């Protein structure tokens, strides 16, 4: 009349890690009558699985208290008798499913470890495959995962692990496609999501921002993302005195790109592009990809004044050297 029930589970610490509470939870048990035996407890376990309430009204419904301890889980104070579970777990956040027998006898060696597996498995999956227009596949694209509502990204879904949805999971997780392309996210509720591509690898610019996903039962859904590999080329600058046309030293610019109003600093070998005319005049960009650029004016050559706008270029397959002139100050 006193026995103890040790329950093992698959991913124990992480799914504790999802209980919002490791205490005051009870195992739901069925003790079954005398008509049943532990010998049957294959057949028995076949002949509950599809739920009737019809084949439990003979059963004496109870439950006992649980504890998550550091690797397993200890049920408390446990009766003899043959006890059916359906469920170890139920909440929220987290359900554990599972179906067995176990039996408590005076004979019984305390504690009872039972090693549960887990039932219920099937799960939504989606599939993100990211390539370029020819259809490489790319490593290394970063992507939020929001649900949407009505059109409108509604939340940020939480996640856990690598990747699975789990309620009471990390919001605010960049998804990183590996070395197929892929991303890969089960347990999705039923609903409508958006893939944000948040942080494109340098050099394939971002054709579709956002990339909608329907999911409508278990079934895997596979989509495919397209980027565009952007090729790359250079330009040669010259400063001159823009009356004389002589060539200024010391006239130095910051690389810029524009995005949403701003000016935001251009990266390349492992920093922000400064140039600065040289004794010539000359300064140079190299590599960067095709499109839209702008010198920012850190420092005007002496005696100059300040350009009063930055120097647009545009980089592209279609002069020699780019003359970018200045005024002298007449004061």
């Amino acid at each position: 009349e006193d026995h103890t029930l040790v329950l093992q589970l698959e991913n124990y610490q992480e799914v504790v890690s999802q209980l919002p509470s490791r205490d005051g939870h009870r195992l739901q048990v069925w003790k079954l009558d005398d008509s049943y035996s532990y010998d049957d407890r294959v057949q028995i376990v076949r002949d509950l699985h599809s739920w009737d309430e019809n084949k439990l009204s003979s059963f004496k419904k109870t439950s006992f208290e649980m504890t998550f301890l550091e690797n397993q889980i200890e049920v408390s104070h446990i009766p003899n008798g043959l006890y059916y579970v359906r469920s170890i777990i139920q909440t929220d956040a987290v359900s554990y499913p599972a179906e067995f027998l176990f039996e408590m006898t005076d004979q019984t060696v305390e504690p009872l470890v039972i090693v549960a597996k887990k039932t219920d498995t099937m799960t939504t999956k989606v599939k993100l495959i990211k390539v370029d227009q020819d259809h490489n596949r790319l490593e290394g694209v970063g992507f939020k995962l929001v649900s949407v509502a009505r059109d409108v990204s509604a939340a940020a879904v939480p996640l856990i692990g690598e990747y699975r949805y789990s309620s009471s999971g990390q919001v605010g997780r960049t998804l990183y496609t590996d070395k197929n392309g892929e991303i890969f996210v089960t347990n999705l509720p039923l609903g409508n999501y958006r893939f944000k591509e948040v942080e494109p690898l340098a050099g394939y610019a971002v054709t579709t921002l956002d990339t909608d996903v329907q999911l409508v039962d278990h079934q895997l859904v596979t989509i495919t993302v397209v980027n565009q590999k952007l090729p790359r080329g250079n330009v040669d600058f010259m400063k001159v005195d823009g009356r004389t046309n002589t060539s200024l030293q010391g006239a130095m610019f910051k690389v810029m790109k524009e995005e949403s109003g701003h000016y935001t600093p251009v990266l390349q070998n492992g920093k922000e592009v400064v140039v600065t005319s040289g004794k010539d005049g000359r300064f140079r960009v190299e590599g960067l990809e095709y499109g839209t650029y702008y010198l920012w004016e850190l420092q005007a050559p002496t005696g100059y004044v300040q350009l009063t706008s930055p120097v647009s270029f545009t980089i592209g397959k279609d002069e020699l050297v780019t003359v970018v002139k200045n005024n002298k100050r007449p004061r």
